[PDB]
């Protein structure tokens, strides 16, 4: 795909609300979507000002499955998706009764990928990891890639990891859609490294590194 | 409750996306709080003009407990909860992978209620029921209140019903919370029946009317 | 149905294992169909010797809608089913990871139901309520009945009392089917009460009572 | 382990319930537990006679995580888990309502592995694929592994492939108990290949093997 490059810049655009809180996120980054490698770094600035008022880690993964390093022969349906363009819908269910729905669409223009997302979060218990601000970030990860009704649908048991050493599960599943169809993929594997950094007290300023390949099986 | 009267009137504005539709819906209502009725008319606006994208009846419980029958001795939560005001969150689990997560905000000037929502849908398959609008309303339910981690959690099995006699199941989880500590309820029940009417081919203008009863289990 | 009468008699078998620990139970009651109220005592018999091993509460609603207080007019889906008999299968999704199966068989001999079942637990906490024995029975509930593929569906949210007073949940779902086809059901909502009673130190030896009533909604 | 050896044979027993048919399977294998190999022929024998009632793609995880190739270094929660034993709990989740449980144990003796087995199934649909049997085996798996608690987890979403190339959903979610404390491995990952093969028109007569190693991650 003469259309992606090896690298490319990302800026993102999210407005969202957690538990009755608002707010938005603005982020730019940089990438080598045939290395599969990411960083960016993001703005979270809450409707009522003040610091995050949640886990950033519940929207690291919100923040392009273009950035993954495929064999050269293996139909890439991410990349064969551009120039026209991808949108995402991912369910995040936590085993504590937190739920948390986004989706996002993804554009490209020249060596820039612009994110616009919308975010939204539910019932996560106050005193939970989530709304306590408790984790440190998600486990390294096996995402399985299916073909179901014409699109490609990813499904993880993640575990976002806990302050002092235990683990918190969230069930992911995500729908992958493309605006023209592509050559479609057969059942794969993608793994995950994501690591969020926080860059103030208050976690309003985070980086994001991701690191994701894809394996035949 | 000197602030809840036998009849009150409501506004609303609720931000919304489903499978990556952005919308807005404005609407306006009456209702009789003790009575346990109320009937408002809204109307759908899509970011991209055009009908109503998906079946109404996902938004329809989205659009206030205060209108419920109470035995006059039981502590009513929601009523108590004015005029310092409440907020709802609820979780949208369909059987399809459809789920959806809705929060809301409730306040009271004078006679009037306004509330001020936000709605997000995912994952509903193209061809389901909600995406293709063949439902026709909710099933009368028998929402069980129970109480958790002091405020009123709500827990139904609901079902939607669909155009040929078939039936689709939603499971819903709410969590209501008062702006102020209120004398709490014992666990009880809330009956509901909700209408659904359409004004316009599109379904765009639609009327709804909601009768609730708690009952003392 | 000339077959059920006012006053029968039931005799319990049951096959379990729990958190790898085997037992059976027998039983024998007396209730009134029409009446919708019956009361049995079991003794629980562990693989092992020894005192019951887990809470009987996740087995007591596996011990028949023939006891249901139906309108005379309703088709009453579990009387019509006799004398050819009925089969039961249901499954307990608990809030804390733990999930059982169930499934059992009805027969009938003049005023004599046979009830013979098989019982699975899995995954339940060492810790938690059903393994420590902290629950005291469950809250009285609203099951949901509707008709799905020729079968009648039972669903529900049902929360199980805890010695101190909390609650802990458990989704039920439901499959009643008859041996013959009987005239269906409209959807409809039966409400239940269910009081067990321990009669040993153990809990070993215990007492059920269920009170149901079938309500047209 | 000099417990466990380069070649070892392992003997089955299954007691189980599907949808209410009841059936008993007996079973013998050969594996190689560094190589992470095994194979082994299976007899299921329904109690009404007759051919097997289902897909035994919903049994066949159900007959040993000694076969799995771990780094030399790595602590091998399952290996070292012998002679003393150990113990499995299993909860199969179903898109489409079906749930089975399964629990087991595994005892050793000289080269022998015995394992003895009790699974459950419920609520699946008469005409899905798996009263059908309209599937041909499970696809590729990576399943996490994790510490909570104390014991070691297992979890992953399952595809389980049919006839005509689609896919079905299944969630796994296990408990791996030790007879006595080990040393705990950190979180990782088993990946799994397993293909059943039938060996008479029924499918009563069956052949399964498993090739299975560990990633650490």
């Amino acid at each position: 795909n003469k259309f992606i490059g090896d690298d490319m810049k990302m800026t993102y655009h999210m407005d969202g609300c957690v538990n009755g809180h608002y707010f938005t996120v603005k982020g730019e980054g940089n990438g080598k979507p045939y290395e599969g490698t990411q960083t960016s770094t993001f703005k979270v600035t809450m409707a009522n000002g003040g610091p995050l008022a949640f886990s950033f880690d519940i929207l690291s993964t919100v923040f392009n499955r273009c950035f993954t390093a495929y064999p050269t022969s293996m139909p890439d349906y991410f990349k064969q998706a551009f120039p026209d363009g991808m949108s995402y819908e991912r369910t995040f269910t936590y085993e504590d009764g937190g739920v948390a729905t986004a989706s996002w669409e993804i554009s490209l223009k020249g060596n820039c990928f612009e994110h616009k997302s919308t975010f939204h979060g539910v019932n996560f218990p106050a005193d939970g990891p989530v709304m306590a601000k408790k984790t440190t970030g998600w486990d390294p990860s096996f995402e399985k890639m299916t073909v179901c009704d014409g699109i490609l649908k990813g499904d993880v048991t993640a575990f976002l990891m806990l302050q002092g050493g235990g683990n918190y599960r969230c069930q992911f599943h995500t729908s992958y859609k493309t605006k023209k169809p592509v050559t479609m993929p057969p059942n794969h594997v993608v793994e995950h490294r994501i690591a969020r950094t926080d860059l103030d007290k208050g976690g309003n300023s985070v980086q994001l590194t991701e690191h994701a390949v894809a394996h035949i099986t």
